[PDB]
């Protein structure tokens, strides 16, 4: 169903979808791992399936139509406690590259690309624990795709050696996010 935002668990899986206020958002949850968003004019929001708690080692599926028009990010994405930390293994993305002037730290080749290491720091921002400040960790996919199979075991090992290291797990799912733009997704989950 079409839902306003929050978190659960829909046909065996965990969904989150949160949003900044601004309308324009359609998330919808499907059977099994599916999930609709179709945005017009919104403002910034991240929603999809997968599972509570992640793991270190998981190892996720994804396809589907992903068509953004404007900024957007298609990406595993979840969180840490201790220490907190929100990460991206980003798979496709609209006009905007997340990591626009973050520091570059490494490359790690993995499913059929290389990946862009990044670290970059949310001070004062919203957050699974309320307002704080953390840092995100990135992966940014070279060649975009809308399906595949992503060992994050790839990603959490490459982070690790730069010294990105990640606490207990929370959520971990694949995420359609939007800035202020508009598109329309269809992805599902495994």
């Amino acid at each position: 169903q079409t839902i306003q935002p929050g978190t659960g668990y829909n046909n065996g899986y965990f969904y989150s979808y949160w949003n900044d206020g601004h309308g324009g958002v359609t998330y919808t949850n499907g059977p099994g791992g599916q999930f609709s968003v179709n945005w017009s004019n919104s403002g910034n929001f991240v929603g999809g399936k997968g599972w509570q708690p992640g793991t270190k080692n998981k190892v996720i599926n994804f396809s589907g139509s992903y068509n953004p028009n404007g900024n957007s990010y298609l990406s595993v994405y979840g969180w840490s406690r201790n220490p907190l930390i929100e990460y991206y293994i980003v798979e496709n993305f609209g006009t905007y590259n997340p990591s626009t002037g973050a520091t570059k730290l490494g490359e790690v080749t993995s499913d059929g690309s290389v990946y862009d290491i990044y670290r970059t720091q949310r001070v004062n921002q919203p957050s699974i624990i309320g307002t704080a400040t953390f840092y995100q960790y990135w992966s940014v996919r070279r060649n975009h795709r809308s399906s595949g199979s992503v060992n994050t075991a790839n990603h959490f090992n490459a982070w690790a050696q730069q010294g990105l290291t990640l606490g207990t797990m929370d959520y971990q799912i694949v995420a359609v996010e939007g800035y202020f733009s508009s598109g329309s997704a269809s992805i599902t989950v495994s």
